[PDB]
């Protein structure tokens, strides 16, 4: 079998995008942020806090004949950025694109905070990292691709991510008309859960490729490319008036400024981020500074390879026995 459906950025900027999904039966559809960096499935719901919900389209399980409850789950996710949400658990069929999961366990939110309240666009997360991440207890649940793997025609799925424009998730085939020249795929650590990888390097604009490890994660729920202190500083010196800022929270730059591209390497291949793909428009609405699309990740203890990364590649994520990622340029 395979699945494909549409991704689409949730504003103007590319801070997420978000993925029809059906559940249950009858079909209710929600609009899940397929996040490569976590491994729950759970949604905006009839047992969410009311105070909580603003917007959002909420799964009802009590509405679908194929909903069961988990009996005794329970879940609770605490993702990097400080964001947050907990619940029950009920098993439900899940389709993706035309792919379909029976017996998927769909987390059911009592609790958000207050960042996925106020995003009105996101009616939950779809993980697709390691089974090993994921919070329900006491029975640990399976990702809907680790539900889906056997049943599809290569155990494979792709991130097809635009800019300023929508794009493409498909689950168990490799869309060759999607990419331009060759993937180049490169190894894969799962011992901390994630779609662990080791660029080999980096370049500002036309400057020379600088060989060096650098060890982070393909992480489509990340927003920004979140790199290391000197690779970043690097960067932002070649912006005119760039600096960053404490009280901000990262790098800025004058809106009037021409970015230049950033290129990170895959084994010997290069993938070329253009420079307006960092641009992350005004701090605040009216204001001529600027927010960064690359930040330091000093502090977060990993790199991340977020958006602003991957939509400049055709990115596979080969859940193979040995896993692998393939990057090609589009």
């Amino acid at each position: 079998s395979t699945g494909s459906a549409t991704t689409t950025p949730i504003d103007s900027l590319d801070d997420a995008y978000i993925t029809p999904v059906q559940i249950g039966t009858p079909a209710q559809t929600l609009n899940l942020d397929f996040d490569t960096g976590s491994s729950d499935l759970w949604v905006f719901s009839s047992e969410t806090t009311a105070s909580e919900v603003d917007g959002q389209t909420i799964y009802t399980p009590s509405k679908s004949t194929t909903a069961k409850l988990l009996s005794g789950a329970t879940w609770s996710i605490s993702y990097g950025d400080g964001s947050s949400s907990s619940g029950d658990v009920y098993t439900d069929t899940v389709s993706v694109g035309g792919l379909t999961v029976t017996g998927q366990a769909v987390e059911s939110a009592k609790k958000v905070s207050s960042s996925f309240t106020e995003d009105s666009t996101i009616d939950g997360l779809l993980g697709l990292a390691f089974s090993t991440l994921n919070t329900v207890s006491p029975t640990q649940q399976k990702t809907f691709f680790d539900n889906a793997k056997a049943s599809l025609d290569s155990p494979v799925f792709t991130a097809d991510l635009g800019y300023h424009a929508p794009g493409t998730y498909n689950f168990g085939f490799i869309d060759t008309t999607a990419y331009t020249g060759s993937i180049t795929y490169t190894a894969v650590s799962t011992k901390q859960g994630f779609w662990e990888w080791t660029s080999t390097g980096y370049a500002v604009g036309s400057g020379t490729f600088k060989s060096t490890s650098i060890d982070g994660i393909a992480d489509t729920g990340t927003t920004l490319l979140y790199l290391p202190a000197t690779v970043v500083s690097a960067y932002w010196a070649q912006v005119s008036g760039a600096k960053s800022s404490s009280s901000v929270g990262g790098y800025v730059f004058p809106c009037s400024a021409t970015l230049p591209s950033f290129t990170f390497g895959v084994g010997s291949a290069r993938i070329v981020i253009p420079g307006d793909y960092i641009d992350f428009g005004p701090i605040s609405t009216g204001s001529s500074s600027c927010f960064g699309g690359i930040q330091s990740s000093a502090g977060i203890g990993i790199n991340i390879f977020g958006d602003v990364a991957l939509k400049a590649a055709f990115v596979v994520f080969n859940g193979a026995t040995t896993p692998t990622l393939g990057f090609a340029s589009k």
